[PDB]
């Protein structure tokens, strides 16, 4: 052919996957080759919308754009076609409720966020009734506004009209996963998985099923509620009109549920940590599903042809959100700063913005900061807020030492930092495992994906395949340890009391 | 007129040649290991550059000069010559607490405080004088022949003022010490004894109006001597309750011819003239305009007046500036900085207001201990905001500057009786977290 005679060309490459990571602040599209490297990014944040402090919301649409627009941005930096895609993964921050027009696909309201917090006053109406017991033993987890349910509730009585459509079968309720699934086959599929369930106040982490004690008492028609799946299964197929392609879905867990998948933590005891605005540590547990004495959820790590994985999750609202607090907010400013802090002060900040989560959960506590100094800088905030992720995490591990009885892997973009990650070992007084792909999450629903698919190797050879970049081992002065230690036991103490 | 005045403050000393003729400032570093602690000669050095650099902004265009010092602070010099064995401890030290305790365990504390009129706390001079002799290689062993000197900063002042002629406190200042009965005006045998300090060491007690030497290109008489916040009394026509703000705030209540206080409070002494000694009660508060130099200068996130007003009012922020322990009426030696109830939101405006605030709060706790047992000054009270902040939150009118006492401004409360409870509340709030066990 004339002139391909001295015409160069790449083609192809094989196995191609497409994770999509619906996350709290930014959307994020990775490809990942046959050979589970990445091959190409897309990024992109979305507004959050803060209506009332503790309120916190995201517009659906605006979440919408940022996945297709960081979808084709991935794809392109990838140098391929979406006709290269053998399957599609979705994770997603988790709890997030969007509530839609099963007809035209318009939302009725924003997203309510994880984060938000507007039904306190609700959850203890139903505290105060006694009902608190039926939810934690079905659920795992607790009559906080973190979880779906009330959200949803909130949305069904305060949305005009909502209450009604709802009722007469024309209202869709959605986790972020079941919103993306239902928009990528263009309305065809209204799915989740059992992880993302889990998460709903609404589901039976038992039985496998809406709980219908749960949604009567939530006043929540079986009717609005998606179709529960494991999480490597049958999601459809991608609407042609979006990519140019149709790719069938095949990949879904909630986004902490897939890191815990991405750091191979298949096996009973197996422990993770991911670290971003929040931070959530899930435990391994095996077949069994472990009740907590010690203020910790219990969860579905997994549902895989059938069988359910569980694992105990500690939970901490604000963890990089602190340094960025830092530094948008006061803009007193990382570890690079935090390293230079006088050793001789004692700051501890326990950034309890709008509450606390695990072990605590306890809604009234606030933003703390104590042994400030005439001389403290911002060199000592910036230590008080990486410290308190070490403290928050250390706290989450004692609780699950007493609910179970093996190195914590580490995930999230905010382990990049050694300073950090050396500063979390020797708190904890253990060794830290730091993976060669940080980005866990989307590597975890990209081999469910993967592996159903077929493009990608199995449970055991994946696991196998997990690569260290760093282990980290405890090298501080255990007297200069206990002194850290107390210091924040006692900071806790006076953030925690009326 | 034509008076000296040396306003040797904590930060600064500052100058006035006095209506106003001196006018000189020179900064001095706040050397804080764990503690605070003043270069001696960096201020013998700096007390005499604000002097030829306020006067020439001749050498005997004045008749007498005028000592006020930061108060309780301490220094161990030789008699033969004068030279410092250590560094000033300073007022604001918390390191003897434990000493302090120690002594309150052995059941001491009841005999000082009737003797006294204080406590044990770190804040005063004799526990710090203890730690001087205990800790400083054989320093007893100099003391026990005579060989060294103690003092407060007005008599290391008027020391080498003198060219060592002249060794001596005034009784304001002596009231500060915690080795002096403030009853028959002396030098107590068993409060120095327990201390184990050679009284050789003290000085000549003499009044607030006395004959204390010449000084060194003129030979001037000192004869004023007391401490700035009782000389803030006397610059503030109460002779018959003034509130002093700087990077403290102090406020004494004159109490007339012994007030032994129910509400942690001071018994100090406000002057004595002729030997006819007049007391005040003491109210006390270690940060308050150092809190907003903290901003500037530790966080430095502010470059106070127009931000505080910036502050979103949905942010319930405190500060309860605990830096080196709190004074009145907590005498906790062990509490920290703290800060309450940051949100994403907050920034610098709400600090810087929380911190504007903590003063008017910390004010408050003290008249409520005043209006129990029975007019403010000072640089930081300039801003309108932070006075009219200040009636607002004590419920209170206050008037910012010999009936020749003259006035500028009365101040009244513009607030809601509701917004009072809540703003109230939440320092009491932030007070309990800081002080709990
Ligand atoms: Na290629």
């Amino acid at each position: 052919d004339l002139g391909t005679e001295n015409l160069y060309f790449q083609s192809m490459m094989g196995g191609y996957i497409l994770a999509i990571d619906q996350g709290t602040t930014s959307t994020r599209a990775i490809v990942f080759d046959g050979n589970q490297k990445i091959a190409g990014v897309g990024q992109k944040e979305f507004k959050q919308h803060f209506p009332k402090s503790g309120w916190v919301e995201h517009d659906p649409e605006e979440i919408w754009q940022t996945v297709v627009s960081t979808v084709k941005e991935a794809i392109e930096k990838s140098g391929i076609t979406a006709n290269d895609i053998a399957a599609i993964g979705i994770t997603n921050q988790r709890e997030t409720v969007v509530v839609w027009d099963r007809e035209t696909g318009k939302p009725i309201h924003n997203a309510i966020v994880w984060q938000d917090r507007r039904t306190a006053a609700f959850c203890d109406k139903l505290k105060k009734k006694g009902l608190e017991k039926t939810f934690v033993k079905k659920t795992g987890l607790l009559l906080d506004p973190y979880f779906s349910g009330t959200k949803l509730n909130w949305l069904l009585s305060n949305v005009k009209g909502a209450q009604v459509r709802a009722a007469k079968g024309e209202l869709c309720f959605g986790t972020i996963d079941t919103f993306l699934i239902w928009r990528l086959t263009g309305g065809e599929c209204f799915c989740t998985d059992a992880t993302n369930a889990s998460r709903t106040l609404l589901y039976n982490i038992a039985e496998n099923a809406w709980d219908d004690e749960l949604t009567e008492v939530l006043r929540v028609p079986k009717e609005m509620l998606p179709e529960v799946k494991d999480c490597a299964a049958d999601f459809g197929v991608t609407d042609p009109s979006l990519f140019g392609a149709a790719i069938p879905i095949l990949g879904v867990a909630g986004d902490q549920q897939a890191a815990t998948i991405g750091q191979a933590c298949f096996k009973p005891g197996m422990l993770k940590s991911t670290y971003g605005t929040g931070c959530f540590a899930l435990l391994n547990t095996g077949k069994d599903m472990v009740r907590s004495k010690n203020r910790l959820l219990t969860t579905i790590a997994y549902r895989l042809d059938g069988e359910t994985t569980y694992a105990l999750e500690g939970s901490i609202f604000v963890a990089g959100a602190a340094v960025q607090w830092l530094r948008d907010g006061l803009k007193v400013i990382t570890g690079s700063l935090a390293e230079s802090a006088d050793p001789s002060q004692e700051v501890y900040l326990v950034p309890a913005f709008t509450g606390l989560g695990a072990p605590h959960w306890d809604p009234d506590a606030r933003g703390a900061i104590f042994g400030m100094t005439r001389n403290t800088g911002p060199a000592e905030f910036a230590r008080a807020a990486l410290e308190a992720v070490c403290y928050q995490t250390r706290d989450l591990l004692e609780a699950m030492h007493k609910d179970w009885r093996t190195v914590l892997r580490v995930d999230g973009g905010m382990v990049a930092s050694d300073w950090t990650m050396q500063r979390l070992s020797d708190l904890l007084d253990a060794p830290v495992d730091r993976p060669v792909i940080l980005e866990t999450t989307a590597l975890g629903v990209a081999w469910l994906a993967g592996s159903r698919a077929g493009v990608w190797p199995n449970q055991e050879a994946f696991a196998k395949s997990w690569a260290r970049d760093r282990r980290f081992e405890p090298h501080m002065d255990e007297a200069t340890r206990k002194v850290k230690l107390k210091g924040w036991r006692s900071a806790v103490k006076r953030t925690l009391i009326a």
